[PDB]
DNA sequence: CGACGGATCC
DNA sequence: GCTGATGCGC
DNA sequence: GGATCCGTCGGGCGCATCAGC
């Protein structure tokens, strides 16, 4: 029931050594994640681009901390525009990209500081924090709605250009990614309709689920532990965090990974490596 | 959203 | 202008 | 009585505003 991340492959099927690592960690409070000592683990991990989620913070507050950064110098940052608090999302990167962009292309899904796009010469970086379906489902219509649009917009991105999607999509796809699926069908983040809206996206893109697609039978990998419940200490997760790629990257795809040790979130990382 | 308790069936 | 109490969104 | 299924609900974070000093 408790899970050990399997050691970092760090070379691609035919050989290739990885070129590229991406982190994504939805930090649950952005400044209290710095507090918790989050970017220690970043340093130790040491990233070439670092997605943040659920940030909860304005650009104007963001801590002096995230300048002394040397080697993740190109900072994009995205922050609901209705009121302060909530959501929010960071693009930290070693290298400038040739372009950012922010949203979905779909004014009802743009403002509340979901999605920020990062353009590199061989592939386009995506990362989202997805609209909680919330307590009582109450967001459900809507949530049906972003996963719709979401869907277009990356899929017209992948026709254009390789396609890596990273952050919370908040969903467990199936069964095997959460610790009480039956418990779970009518809560948000796996209801039937959120399910095949992932499914969905998995196929209508297409997209690969980075690390089922290396791990299609391994259970109780979870990146999510309600913080109440003390659920974390007997691994009671979700897998809500993903590295979705388009297809011809998979034999680019080296490993990713799960970092249930490192602390700062009710989220733990998770870690792409590419051989690019 | 996991712990809990109630309801239904055996 | 400061702090605690309270509410929102997970 | 236990076993399965479900519906209720308390609890707690990180953040905000604001009413009270
Ligand atoms: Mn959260």
């Amino acid at each position: 029931a408790l899970y050990e991340d399997p050691p970092d492959q760090k070379t691609s099927p035919s050989g290739k050594p990885a070129t590229l690592k991406i982190c994504s960690w939805n930090v649950d409070g952005l400044r209290a994640w710095i507090k918790k000592k989050g970017l220690d683990w970043v340093k130790e991990e040491a990233p070439d681009i670092l997605c943040l989620q659920e940030t909860k913070c304005s650009e104007n507050k963001l801590p002096a901390e995230l300048q002394e950064l040397p080697g993740l110098s190109h900072q994009y940052w995205s922050a609901p525009s209705d009121k302060e608090g909530y959501s929010g999302v960071g693009l930290l990167s070693r290298q400038a990209p040739l372009k950012v962009s922010y949203g979905i292309g779909d004014e009802e899904h743009d403002q509340e500081g979901r999605v920020i796009v990062a353009e590199f010469d061989s592939f386009v970086l995506v990362t989202a924090y997805v609209p909680n379906a919330g307590r009582g489902l109450v967001r459900l219509e809507y949530r049906q709605r972003w996963d719709e649009a979401f869907r277009k917009f990356l899929k017209g991105l992948a026709s254009r250009k390789p396609l890596v999607l990273c952050g919370d999509l908040n969903v467990a796809h199936e069964e095997i990614d959460l610790r009480n699926p039956k418990g779970n069908k009518k809560n948000a983040g796996f209801t039937p309709q959120e399910r095949q809206g992932f499914g969905e996206l998995l196929q209508a893109v297409p997209l690969a689920d980075s690390f089922r697609h290396l791990y299609p039978n391994t259970p109780y990998a979870y990146t999510f532990w309600t913080a109440m419940m003390n659920a974390r200490s007997k691994n009671v997760g979700w897998r809500l965090d993903y590295f979705l790629l388009s297809h011809s990257l998979l034999p680019a795809l080296c490993d990713s990974k799960i970092r249930s040790k490192a602390l700062g979130s009710d989220h733990c990382p998770i870690t792409l490596y590419l051989a690019l």
